């Protein structure tokens, strides 16, 4: 852009090219000229004095863009729809008084803006069914591996690491099917007049009622719109950018949930995000192992969410059949919840794919931890062995209290199962002890439902998208 | 109590239904409900639960001492244990198996969903019915046409009808997501301290069988077609961010609706129905309830974004407290504001002379170019002509805004002997209704092909008064 | 109330008797009562003809408050103020037609909502002084207790636990500033008529602008505030309600942040809040730790953060001098942000005077991790002992490339400090690594600055709230 | 480049000043003034540092390779690491002293610090020449009649100076704000990597005294008044609420205040200097600024321990978006006021339609009710059921019952003896509470 001025680090630092470009000015105002060469192609079929001299002048310029002109006129004018006519009037000289001939501005405002919404989410789809099949393949792949489960943030009945990789997949699943709802849902403003009725083309074709609906007709079609709305004001109602809106900010708030978890996980030293060679961690020490990409998934992925209130507010207080204080608002918002959303899919894929996990350091907690966890098995199966559960209960209290003043009073490990192999009155099951403790034989059910949950209900998602499985996803 | 604080969604605005579903009677008589279901399911898969145990629960579902579980809350800090100690007074023999293999959100989650699927089914006809009054008002205005409004300044006519079809088309949106988000809805069922199912297993020796169809059990008898097959120790609470979304995005639906019905008021063309005896002068009062509520209602999505986006690993607590209020609120808001905005809806009031007189004074200068045509076809110039038009629209342009004036262009066409060969033709290039383009038959079309299909499944609630 | 209805948690559940009353009907309606005599009185005394009867009747009835009638009349007139207007002269026949007399229905309802705004922020903050001060008395014991620091939520340069507790203080510091603030700053509304012009009164003192000013002055002195508002529309400014709304987001915001170190804290077991010997973790296991109150008031700060959104959006769009759309949400958001946020300060007290450390758990932590940090004042040691700078640095970087494939590979504890004892190449510095592995040589000026802090910034903030500093913070949740 | 995403608020809508100040130029340029600041600070204290080292980095500060600090990130992963290897590349003298000490929040932060107080510094201005022009406006209209509006519907009359008043009130408790943030703005200064010092205790071999002079040393350089005592890493996360608070709440006032002039280009009594289109992106921009407040609010209540960097991304975004807004709704806004325009005789239409009914107790008085009423609801129909002109007054005067008041009609509805205390209100409060806010400015 220039390091002289404000530039967005959406732009900058974070989207794809792809993004970037769906929200450039270039993609806007060449589409704006496709959306007016429709117009005139329609129109001179549906009967309306336009040559094919002054359709081919169009054809021939749709790339053709002066923007220092336009700039300069939109300074004259104070409008930039105007200015843009002007513009591609000035190039296409014999064309110039049939182009815009009997829309509104929001013909190519809002149509443009449908056409980019479409555009956007088909970007993000793909991405997020690719992070989807990532974390699939690394949940199969972990389904049986015992770790320590935490509620309050406190040990408790172990899961898998797949199973908890499957509370992540199913969240972005979630989001996954909204996108797909939403973008399938998109329908085209198409040709409505000033105030949606229609009645400058209704006057341009004399009456004819049917070619008005045939004109809306052909220009969503070449558009590639199924439906265009029936009712309208000026403009497609703001509701739209809250539904698209809505889903993202519902997609940051589970990107947020998993990379919070991520980096808990690396503090405890069982998984950690993928590192280059000559990456740095701090100025300090090189060494240390920050999960800075998840960091900045969370930080991203909040944004999205406070973004939401954006067109809330917006769709809110739009007067009567048009105000056009949503117009800036939604030149920010719009691209902007796009971009944040593409840079948090690229980065989380990213990481997905360079996942570590530490079996050693994860046996090691629930080693820590279990003994605590088993009392009740030990206490059922002493009762099993003709124990009274009240005897059992009182002395696995008074070796616990040992063992607890052990980790917290004097910072050592828990000894609780030595203390109780050691101890006499349990010489009855000395030898279940081991059966007893056994990690595998405390995560329930884990296995089997990340087999149920990837066969049922996450590989049935993700069929339709093989065929964009196979790119890597990069960051700088 | 009117010495304490009183929520104004229970005291002033809730219809007694909504505020029943989030009472404490209904919640803690489902938690005894679900336990009872648990115990059953329980002595059928075979755990040793005796039929006198479950006769106890049975007969002492409704008897609920809540001041005992207040003081035993206070003891144990624990609200789903107080539960528990004091369904146990009440049921001695059966104190010890309830609860048996499950975590407190057994109760706590199934129930929140059990709520949210009621809650939901109540609001559903509430719009259904707003939807079909207001599509009647459409249908009977259709064709009345009315001054366009776009930055709020005179443009193309539109009609009464077709702007309340803006309105409309909103409401079905909302009506459609709602009733995705209803069957959506998936029971949490049995699931375990961290959602493994560990304590059950063990309870069955092993048997995954039994399992799977302890959680299928009571997923049935909670009306439920499907449950989680994932879970940690609660449902994901993505689903309460799907559900307020819908919700904050109806708000902003009503708002703008509520909105456009305040400045209809101010331009004396539409009215809110008035009691007899109400005291203001004619306040939108109504409307303008509904806008202050459907507001909070917009505000209040913030809470489960934030809530689900700090939910770490199986589960965290920081969610309880938030819940128990907002998503409350957002049903007690959102029923508000349906029957408020129903009862709007029944009592339109249309003043047609007002909206006549506001066209008279716009619509000739948005007639001018269809007048210069008419001089075009009858002889005249059109360079003349649009000098003649500029130079008297300047004229009345001048008496509106410079002289606080009545528009008199068509007057002083009327009087300049250029114009002769048109006078006659005057009330027909000026006649309202040949300025609304298609707007009655999109409002024709978009009522049979949108609206009626929506509304048909809803027939039977449609009677009711709001 | 009842269990058949809704009823809002922050009443049944969380917030203090005298915050929930501050926000009752009896206290809005007695007060309403109160405006109403407060007009009679001060309009008696500038001189309209209203009889010392008429101000006994109102007098006596100010708390005699029949509220079946006033819904009833509400119902009938859908006028709230009007139906009190209607009450209050039924039971005060003569005074009735006096009630009100020149005001509009904001008279009542915006100066009350002042009073309660007030009242309610003088009871936040001794609350939040109460915090401070419990806070600033563990942070003062704790000044010098080494701790792991955390960045990213890694280990980092050591702090101490009362240094990581002086970040804690310091944002409920600029609270406090900004609650009293907020709350000196507020003025009363007083009498405007409906359109904040005084047309009414001036009419009623024929014509006398002097009259209209003694008025406004007489009944804001009443109502103990020092200012009022020369300009109003009907309402007082929205603006206002943004203004304490953001303050109490903001420490939301703070308790939030707060609340979730502690709760990793406990998962660190370095920390831990209160419990009670009768308390219930789980309906599995009885014994598990939850860090609950924490949870609860993060979970409560949340949406104290979330309400700030109502009155911005409120304010932004009030309509020239006034719409009606502020009313019923104002009714639901200052209350809830209020009983909110004095339930967040009751818990988060409750917290700070029973917040337990274990300083071995925190030595522990500290000697695993230490070694990775010190391995620059190692090689600096066997510099100034003859050694090379590049030997020493080739030699640490590969041991500790051991010790970390201990730690992550096997599972193992640090064992740094072991390999370079073991290595003849270091024998220079053996008997230097006790001091060059002391936790508090490598706390920096942690405890200096909590001991600067304390002193200069958070004592004499205090210095005004010592009469209400024996309270203590029960919970029964 | 219009083949990128560029931002509306470089491309359309903030002032070049601010774009300025939340330049990389800029931003990289401070980064290198902090480092330089350091070193010469360190010197005096005693670290062994030359002048000449100094004199490189002073040479190029402005210097800067933009392309190798890009190429350097790419391969450290670390922005301010490959901006001091950049540094460093452009002052190989100086190249092993730059960031002695120091963590990344040195620059970072503090740079963050001084971007925010001096763009406070440039909305203070405009904000004051906003209020300044709308009193202006607020004197010159204090006793024009205009209706007055509750629920929007027609009320006791008020001045079109009176209303002028309540936007300028909103936006006097704005400045306020503003200054009160920017005054009370504190900086970093120097803390380490965990906000103990840790490393420049160890530098200055245990002295204390050179710590905090070091600290005291940048801070004056900075121009700040106050550094904090107590930070971890970084500086309180609260501070970006503060801010965005007071912008947020300024968001809302502007919001009003457009929403009320639009309003009134409907009703054609007032205009911009047909479409009130500035009006319109004023509200627009300011929405964005409200919505905004809740990323620093977020930030701040999940930051874990001394720091966590999920802050960072967030805030390169929101910080220079509220005020790039709040630039552009600012600049818009005195362009608006500048040049207000009114529409005397459409205003007096629109009393003449309505005061009549408002009247009603006056002439009653006169008299001194059911006569009136019936009148009333006469002239009411003809208003409502046939779109016609208020005749009340027609009413009363072609009755035979009021003849002992038909000369006095003119007295009892003249506009000007219907707007109470307004124009005084106007005085009293430019005089006592404006006026000595802006004396300053
Ligand atoms: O086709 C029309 O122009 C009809 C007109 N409605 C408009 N529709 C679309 N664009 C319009 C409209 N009006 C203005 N503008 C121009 O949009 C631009 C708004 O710029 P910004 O606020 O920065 O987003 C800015 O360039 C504005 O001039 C109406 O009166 O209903
Ligand atoms: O261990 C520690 O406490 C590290 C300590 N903390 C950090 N402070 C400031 N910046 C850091 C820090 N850490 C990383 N980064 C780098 O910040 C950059 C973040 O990039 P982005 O997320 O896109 O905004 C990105 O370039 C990051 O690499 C330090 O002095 O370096
Ligand atoms: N894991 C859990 N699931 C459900 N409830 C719990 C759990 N742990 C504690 N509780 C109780 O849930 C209630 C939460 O209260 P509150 O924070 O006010 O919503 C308290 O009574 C807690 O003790
Ligand atoms: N201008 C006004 N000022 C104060 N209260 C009003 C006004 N107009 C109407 N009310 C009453 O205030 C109450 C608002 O109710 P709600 O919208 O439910 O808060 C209703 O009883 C209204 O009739
Ligand atoms: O004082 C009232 O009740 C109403 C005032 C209004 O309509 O503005
Ligand atoms: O109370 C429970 O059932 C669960 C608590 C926990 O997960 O710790
Ligand atoms: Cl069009
Ligand atoms: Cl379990
Ligand atoms: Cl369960
Ligand atoms: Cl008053
Ligand atoms: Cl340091
Ligand atoms: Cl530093």
């Amino acid at each position: 852009g220039s390091p002289d001025s404000y530039r967005s680090p959406l732009a900058s630092r974070y989207a794809s090219p792809e993004m970037c470009f769906v929200f450039s000015d270039r993609y806007k105002f060449r589409t704006w000229r496709q959306l007016w060469l429709w117009l005139a192609e329609a129109e001179q079929t549906l009967g309306l004095p336009i040559t094919d001299e002054q359709i081919q002048e169009m054809k021939s310029n749709l790339e053709n863009i002066d923007f220092k002109m336009a700039a300069e006129e939109e300074k004259r004018l104070r409008h930039d729809v105007m200015a843009h006519v002007h513009t591609f009037g000035h190039c296409c000289p014999k064309a110039a008084g049939i182009i815009h001939l009997g829309a509104t501005s929001c013909y190519v405002g809002d149509n443009t803006d449908l056409i980019i919404l479409r555009n956007a989410l088909d970007l993000l789809l793909p991405k997020l069914a690719r992070v989807i099949s990532r974390l699939a393949d690394f949940a199969k792949e972990r389904a049986s591996l015992p770790t320590l489960g935490f509620t309050h943030f406190q040990p408790a009945q172990l899961t898998t690491v797949g199973k908890r990789c499957c509370l992540w997949i199913q969240d972005l699943c979630m989001d996954l099917q909204n996108l797909k709802r939403v973008r399938d849902d998109l329908r085209f403003r198409g040709v409505k007049g000033t105030t949606g009725t229609q009645a400058s083309f209704l006057q341009l074709f004399e009456g004819d009622d049917h070619k008005v609906e045939q004109l809306d007709k052909m220009v969503t079609e070449k558009a590639g719109f199924k439906r265009a709305f029936i009712i309208t004001g000026q403009t497609y109602t703001r509701k739209v950018d809250i539904e698209v809106l809505s889903v993202l900010a519902s997609l940051g708030a589970s990107v947020h949930k998993i990379c919070t978890d991520i980096r808990l996980l690396a503090n405890l030293k069982e998984m950690e995000e993928p590192f280059e060679k000559q990456q740095i961690g701090s100025s300090a020490m090189p060494y240390k192992r920050n999960p800075m990409r998840s960091e900045r998934c969370c930080s991203l992925a909040r944004h999205l969410m406070t973004l939401v209130m954006d067109p809330l507010q917006t769709a809110s207080v739009q007067w009567f059949e048009r105000t056009l204080d949503d117009s800036a608002n939604r030149r920010i918002c719009l691209a902007e919840a796009f971009l944040t959303a593409d840079t948090i899919l690229n980065t989380l894929q990213n990481i997905s794919e360079g996942l570590v996990v530490y079996p050693k350091v994860i046996e090691r907690r629930i080693r820590q931890e279990l003994p605590f966890m088993a009392t009740e098995n030990i206490i059922m199966a002493m009762v099993k062995a003709g124990g009274s559960r009240q005897d059992c209960h009182e002395k696995i209290r008074v070796l616990s209290q040992q063992a607890a003043s052990v980790v917290k009073q004097e910072g050592g490990d828990n000894d609780l199962i030595e203390r109780i192999q050691a101890d006499a009155y349990f010489s009855p099951i000395h030898s279940q002890l081991d059966h007893l403790l056994d990690p595998s034989s405390f995560t329930g059910r884990a296995s089997q439902q990340v087999q149920r949950f990837l066969e049922e209900e996450v590989y049935p998602l993700l069929k339709p998208y093989e065929s964009v499985m196979k790119v890597k996803a990069e960051l700088c």
